[PDB]
């Protein structure tokens, strides 16, 4: 839940195995 991914989730999929779209359109790990 913590935007430390440094991408973005655009369409909800984030790259980042440990991330997550909590706050879409950015990814976010916890």
């Amino acid at each position: 839940g913590l935007p430390v991914c440094g991408e973005t989730c655009v369409g909800g999929t984030c790259n980042t195995p440990g991330c997550t779209c909590s706050w879409w359109p950015v990814c976010t790990r916890n």
